[PDB]
């Protein structure tokens, strides 16, 4: 019996395990309870915490994936494939892990409390590429995940009512980072010095943490990868979750009263409720779920946009960034014309009605300024330009706009920020060149996984993800992604709205930049808001 | 006759003319200034269209330049170049209606490539007796004959009661179209080829080019065209028949008149002075770069707005040259846009920029001003005050017509015409403007018609070879429809603008250097984007 494997939390004992990570064993505690399991009348309630355990408490493999849609698209391909479950689905999910170097740190030590995202509808903490060996061995971080209840289970919400409030997902993170806070320091990790990170619907996830009060006391910095809570799809107001609550229940034969209509979707099998989830939508779209956050007035105050323009965020800091393609892994989703077979050329009108899809809740006259401002006029028609302008709106639109967005409110209101734009393709990738850097490719380079010689990365590759984990864990000391030791020349200034400097990460040295597609997420943030409201 | 010389004696339709033997620097030149071409449309003729002048007796002398057509004088800035050159310099009167012709002297053997210049001015102002538009270096150096007209401006030349018999509109084109057909008739006699006619002229001069483009009577009268800054289509060139009634019963009124009929009859009591002086008093808006009185569309002289026409004409037949000044809209902010100035520096606030936007584009509801200023904001210096001054003069330069010129050479083109396109960037080493405004409105015209060549001007060398170039590229295109020398390889060659390529070429003291899009990007804003954003809100 290993004693460094074992730890008494407040809820009984554990086992972990030891993992080999390349330069050395790290202690990992997989599989935790958190709260207990949201199943029978637990389902859309928020999550309690779990009872006390007799005995030793085995965690040493990963829990069950909380039930979600499983995607289809290329069935077998791994560049879809690596973000399915790859566990058993299970509305008993709510279990958290811990990696942690070995033997257990000597001194309290930061923690890292990793997000994942997948649109508020899927993902998991189990996947490869969230991997915590990598930083806990080489950066001697303790590294913190949890699952939370995703699509119907985590957000349907008939908003006011007690048996379905909304945003129960949101309430598991939480309960998690409580749990970090009363156990962490059992492991070796500092519960003063908490980071939460996370990508896509992670990130939007960490920046409502932000946005809510209530989880403020539990952490005190954040990085928001790809993802934002402002933005057009990381929420929804009342009434549109009242809507699309309603419309599931009828799809699925509730009620043959939110009470009433509540209690008979309880009576559902999982995927019955996951069979519809995509048909609740208001128009035809990509980058857009059906139940994420609701602006409830409780988790939320008010909407994301209405809390960064007026929130005090001076002793705050924050890490955020987006990758150099962030729309073209969504094309393929419903855009005629693309695939990850082809090259995806596109003619003009593909192009009006791919911007359609894309700005769904755009009216005629957004929709064509939104094509003439994309256009290239000395090559209005190019195809190659055409599909690019095509996965640049999907971007621009949800996530580098809405990035700076709240990278400049956040700037302006006392926090200290810092930015960064990821442009490097990993030489493993498997989606087609014409799709560049795909939203979520920065994150198995943040992890460390290059640093395992059998996923065949290269050299540079490996030197790199060394760069970008120092970079991380330093933010997480300090505050300050910026090397302590490395005095040399090129330093990640803090993101302002005067200057507006960010950095590029890439194989090449830290190069510094201003303006954060400043012009066009004018138009976005700006223009496009006083559009569609006169209309 | 007897003891005159016998090299300046020609007869036109309408009688015998003497002319005068000037002298450019590079020798003499044949001029015949002030020649009558309309009865005097003074008194109940006033608004009228022009009638032919009716023939003389004895000799004419047409050694002087008659008198300008009466006109606001500026004062902005009294005594200044700047603005003094464009003054009248003779005498302003409402019996204003001659031309004026240079040819080589002794006059040409073989018919010569006539050029016929259309004096700018807003349609309120202008004179083709400026030192500027002075032909003899054309004529001289090139062995052009160089005709320009005198036409009427303001109300005299503009105001109209559409419908009416007393008021109908368009009589200063119609003064343009009657020495077009005096061109016709009479420059045989002058050693010059009818059959080889181009307009050119700048700002409401090449409108007016691009007008008689779009009549179809004027167009059996030229050959090929010259826009110089300016423009048919746009946003100030035109008035529909309702704003020019609004605008004409507006001044009828300021000036005590009072059924069009007694309406005009009063206005024609009036002095010519008393209508001038409330001249500008008729614009709806705050503005800058708006005038008064211009051409109506009357469904007569213009059967359709200029943009109806230029986007469903067959022009497979035309030859155009259309071009800009590199700073269109700086000369026109301190007319009217607070915190410009030719004294200082002109350094605005993010909130003069706001208000400027809202006077050089006085037609914009306010999303469509906020369109503009969102547009042409640098945000990563969004409140400096360089660059809100230069995009002030950007705003101005690019609404009145970088873009409608950049609309028209891609509707002709389209449209089976040939055109050819150039930025003029070079900045006159004698300019009096401060240097801030760059190379302003109207200031490549003393390089077309050779002034440099001067040598009491005290231009530069490079500036005299310059203007050569650029009298070259002018006549031969006249003479071709072409301004590439057919001889001369080795230079660079002009292509044809294109919707495909787009294709331009910038005139500076460089060789011809080519240049695609003609300031595609904010020009989509404007001609694609603006006018359905209006159409809305
Ligand atoms: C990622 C994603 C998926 C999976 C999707 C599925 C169905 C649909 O209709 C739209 C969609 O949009 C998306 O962006
Ligand atoms: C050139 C020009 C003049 C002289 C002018 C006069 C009065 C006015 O009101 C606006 C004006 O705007 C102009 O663009
Ligand atoms: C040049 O920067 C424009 C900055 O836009 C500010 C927002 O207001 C504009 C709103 O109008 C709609 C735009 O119409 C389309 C034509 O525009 C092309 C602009 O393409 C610039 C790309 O870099
Ligand atoms: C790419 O493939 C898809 C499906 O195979 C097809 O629908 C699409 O039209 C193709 N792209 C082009 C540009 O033809
Ligand atoms: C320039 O002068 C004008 C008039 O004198 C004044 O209104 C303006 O504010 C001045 N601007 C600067 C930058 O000095
Ligand atoms: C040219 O320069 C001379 C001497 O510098 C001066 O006397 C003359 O007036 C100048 N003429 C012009 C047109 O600038």
């Amino acid at each position: 019996e290993d004693p460094q494997l074992l730890v008494r939390v407040r809820g009984g004992q554990l086992r972990g395990i030891r993992l080999k990570a390349p330069g050395g064993p790290v202690s990992a505690f997989l599989g935790i309870p958190f709260a207990e399991p949201p199943v029978g009348s637990r389902r859309f309630m928020p999550p309690e915490p779990k009872r006390p355990w007799s005995g030793v408490l085995d965690a040493t493999t990963f829990q069950n994936v909380c039930y979600q849609y499983v995607d289809t698209l290329y069935p077998g391909f791994e560049g879809t494939e690596m973000w399915n479950p790859n566990r058993e689905l299970s509305e008993d999910c709510l279990y958290l892990n811990v990696w942690t170097p070995y033997p257990r740190p000597a001194s309290p030590t930061p923690v890292l409390i990793w997000i994942y995202g997948g649109g508020f509808y899927s993902g998991a903490a189990s996947l490869d590429v969230y991997d915590g060996r990598f930083l806990a061995q080489v950066e001697g971080a303790v590294l913190v995940s949890m699952n939370y209840r995703v699509g119907t289970f985590g957000f349907l919400a008939l908003p006011g009512s007690r048996e379905a409030p909304g945003n129960v997902g949101l309430l598991d993170q939480r309960l998690a980072l409580q749990w970090v806070q009363e156990n962490i320091a059992a492991f070796g990790g500092d519960p003063m010095s908490v980071t939460l990170f996370g990508e896509s619907a992670g990130a939007a996830s960490v920046g409502m943490h932000i946005l809510s009060l209530p989880s403020r006391s539990l952490f005190h910095r954040a990085v928001l990868q790809s993802g934002t809570p402002n933005g057009p799809w990381a929420t929804v107001s009342a009434g549109e979750a009242r809507r699309r609550a309603t419309l599931l229940a009828r799809l699925v034969g509730c009620p043959p009263n939110d009470t009433e209509l509540i209690a008979c979707l309880r009576t559902r099998p999982a995927q019955d409720l996951v069979d519809h989830e995509w048909h609740v939508l208001p128009q035809e779209s990509i980058f857009r779920f059906s139940f994420v956050p609701v602006v409830d007035g409780d988790f939320l105050s008010d909407t994301p946009e209405a809390l960064i323009n007026t929130g005090d965020f001076q002793d705050l800091q924050v890490l955020v960034g987006v990758v150099k393609d962030e729309g073209s892994y969504f094309l393929v989703y419903g855009v005629p014309g693309f695939s990850k077979d082809n090259e995806s050329l596109i003619s003009r009108a593909q192009f009006l009605a791919g911007v359609r899809i894309g700005v769904p809740q755009a009216s005629d006259l957004a929709a064509e300024a939104v094509v003439l401002h994309y256009t290239d006029w000395l090559h209005p028609e190019d195809p190659t330009h055409l599909r690019d302008a095509m996965s640049a709106v999907v971007g621009d639109h949800n996530v580098v706009c809405p990035v700076a967005q709240l990278a400049g409110r956040l700037a302006a209101q006392g926090a200290r920020v810092y930015a960064y734009i990821f442009e490097h393709r990993a030489s493993t990738l498997t989606w087609p060149l014409w799709m560049g850097v795909p939203h979520g490719y920065e994150i198995e380079f943040i992890f460390g996984l290059p640093l395992d010689p059998s996923l065949n990365y290269t050299t540079e590759e490996r030197i790199f993800a060394q760069r970008l984990m120092k970079y991380w864990t330093n933010f997480a000391r300090t505050g300050d992604p910026n090397d302590p030791r490395d005095s040399k020349s090129p330093q990640w200034p803090p993101y302002t709205t005067a200057a507006q400097q960010y950095v590029s990460l890439n194989l090449k040295p830290l190069e510094v930049r201003r303006g954060l597609r400043a012009q066009t997420c004018a138009f976005w943030n700006r223009f496009l808001p006083k559009l569609l409201s006169a209309t």
